[PDB]
């Protein structure tokens, strides 16, 4: 009853609103709060495009291997690893990990872009059995996180449910969720989300995301020490438009949940 007492303040304390999803594997207990509350998802939702597109290689066998164009008309406002290819071309695996591992908004973009739009990835999204998730813009507009919109959003439960059947479950083939969970793995942006509420020892693959109204997100699978994985989804946002990022929200949340 401590768990939820102590998310409950960090909220407070910290100004905003916060979702959490635990998965443990180990029982399969959860921890939920606001779990079924909708969130702006932002850049974590570069999971579901990157997850679309290696359910497409299943059945086009070289698809990862496909070049697409870089366009200077391409650029966004965050690009750093498409910015340097302009004129050249980047491999749908390129673009996947520059997506997971870099929050590149170009490769999300191209990664919408071959899946068929924001509705298909949905689409995706619903194959799975997630009814929740829903995509319905492109870079940089899908992280505006306006309070009250429902576009671009998901349930803490719904995406911990999504992203354990993705990293663990087979809602891939055996291949796809092994190039997923070294994406993830090889993430460079989650330092001081979730990250940094665990024991330094215990391995980690997550996608930050970030928005408007301060909105602070990350999930993640996670592997202890001689223990079984978790899948955590922390997603917090603000009331003011201004509001500053609070990545260490969702390190206090993961520390919180992974007390005990
Ligand atoms: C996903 O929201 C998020 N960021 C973006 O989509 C960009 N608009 C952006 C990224 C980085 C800096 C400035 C803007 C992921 N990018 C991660 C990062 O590199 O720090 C993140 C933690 C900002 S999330």
């Amino acid at each position: 009853a401590d768990v939820q007492q102590k998310l409950a303040e960090l909220e407070r304390q910290s100004g905003g609103r916060l979702g959490v999803a635990l998965i443990n594997t180990a029982d399969n207990s959860q921890i939920l709060y606001r779990a079924d509350e909708r969130f702006a998802m932002c850049s974590t939702s570069k999971v579901m495009a990157a997850a679309a597109v290696l359910k497409k290689s299943e059945s086009e066998p070289n698809l990862l291997n496909q070049r697409v164009e870089i366009k200077k008309s391409d650029l966004v406002n965050y690009n750093p690893i498409a910015e340097k290819h302009v004129n050249g071309t980047m491999s749908l695996a390129e673009l996947s990990a520059a997506a997971l591992q870099y929050s590149d908004n170009v490769a999300m973009n191209k990664l919408i872009a071959h899946v068929g739009g924001p509705a298909s990835v949905t689409a995706f999204a619903r194959q799975l059995g997630d009814e929740t998730f829903r995509l319905d813009r492109t870079e940089p507009t899908l992280n505006t996180a306006i309070p009250g919109d429902p576009r671009d959003t998901t349930s803490p439960r719904a995406m911990a449910q999504t992203l354990r059947n993705l990293t663990l479950g087979k809602a891939l083939g055996d291949s796809q969720r092994a190039q997923l969970v070294t994406w993830m793995k090889g993430n460079t942006t989650g330092a001081a989300s979730i990250q940094a509420g665990l024991p330094a020892s215990w391995v980690v693959g997550d996608k930050t995301g970030s928005g408007g109204y301060g909105t602070t997100n990350d999930i993640a699978v996670i592997w202890p020490k001689d223990r079984a994985p978790l899948i955590l989804v922390t997603y917090f946002t603000q009331p003011q438009p201004k509001a500053e990022s609070r990545r260490d929200v969702l390190a206090s949340a993961a520390k919180i949940v992974t007390d005990g």
